[PDB]
């Protein structure tokens, strides 16, 4: 038996009967929520909890857009970005008790996971070529994120990094274009790639690159069997679950339906397919995995957070101790 998934998302704030009835297939493994699924923390666990009664295998992951559910959301834990952190004499302590406060949160409200941390880098594209702004300073972002994945592992959460292998240096050229980058595969194993080469031990999932490395592979990272098997798994030795990219985001990237789409993505080696924004899309690519009668991928409980849904976290001490940590660097407050 073929090994697969399917992630997907629903339109509201609460389930219809559709959203039920799609649930109840074993091939659908996750569902993601986003800014419109949510209203306030209360009843994001309700929501986790109503999910979980129909299938208490699921994934439930936040997608938080760098921060934007914590904010345009009354409710959710306030942190400092990374670029505030890094300015601290203790930036790794810091790093970790973000990880951890972040993590805290995202379960105590049902979730299993937020997909985090970020690893891709800024350029200063009219820097001077080779200056440390043109670089991005790779191996602090490595170190940085790295104690950010051990806060997030302490709270039991498994990390998921991206976006493979790194899209900071592609270029658009026509809004709907593939965006691309056309370095060649050491330029881009010094530079961007360095990060997920540092932390792909420690990482628990990576998702992959919207882009395409037109010297490397003609194919996006995540539909690229060279990216995917003989880089990530076979040079980087990584060992956890691959997520595809949005599987309905296809601007000129031809492939065909959400059905041909996932088979392409499960194929480069990606374990679980990710559809979201569009119901019948879904539909489609959970036939296609009906058809080849997947099996859930072995790593993918990996995924699955150790914490759990509670209303009390942010009376424990081991929150408050996480919070006056960031206080007294006057990162909060």
């Amino acid at each position: 038996h073929m090994q697969g998934s399917l992630m997907l998302d629903i339109g509201g704030t609460w389930l219809t009967a559709e959203d039920r009835q799609i649930l109840r297939h074993p091939e659908v493994g996750g569902l993601i929520i986003f800014a419109r699924n949510i209203e306030h923390p209360a009843q994001v666990r309700e929501l986790c909890a109503a999910i979980r009664a129909i299938r208490p295998d699921l994934l439930l992951a936040v997608d938080q857009e760098g921060g934007r559910v914590q904010r345009l959301r009354q409710g959710f834990v306030r942190l400092p970005a990374m670029r505030a952190i890094a300015d601290n004499p203790n930036a790794e302590e810091l790093a970790e008790h973000c990880g951890w406060l972040m993590a805290t949160e995202v379960q105590a409200v049902g979730l299993d996971l937020s997909f985090a941390p970020v690893l891709d880098l800024d350029h200063q594209r009219s820097a001077v070529v080779g200056s440390r702004a043109f670089e991005g300073d790779p191996e602090r972002a490595a170190l940085l994120a790295g104690a950010f994945i051990r806060g997030m592992h302490a709270a039991g959460m498994a990390a998921t990094g991206k976006h493979f292998p790194g899209h900071g240096w592609a270029e658009a050229d026509s809004a709907v274009a593939i965006p691309e980058d056309a370095r060649s595969l050491e330029e881009i194993r010094r530079s961007d790639l360095v990060p997920f080469a540092r932390l792909a031990g420690q990482l628990d999932a990576l998702m992959p690159a919207h882009v395409i490395y037109p010297q490397v592979d003609p194919q996006p990272a995540g539909f690229s069997r060279r990216w995917l098997q003989e880089i990530l798994r076979g040079e980087l030795k990584f060992d956890g679950v691959i997520f595809s990219d949005d599987l309905s985001m296809a601007g000129a990237h031809v492939v065909g339906d959400a059905a041909s789409r996932i088979e392409a993505a499960l194929a480069a080696g990606c374990d679980m397919g990710l559809v979201c924004n569009d119901r019948a899309s879904a539909e489609l690519a959970l036939a296609a995995l009906q058809r080849l009668k997947v099996t859930p991928p072995s790593r993918l409980q990996r995924m699955r957070g150790k914490g759990y849904a509670n209303t009390d976290y942010r009376q424990q001490p081991r929150w408050l101790e996480a919070l006056s940590a960031l206080r007294a660097a006057q990162l909060i407050d």
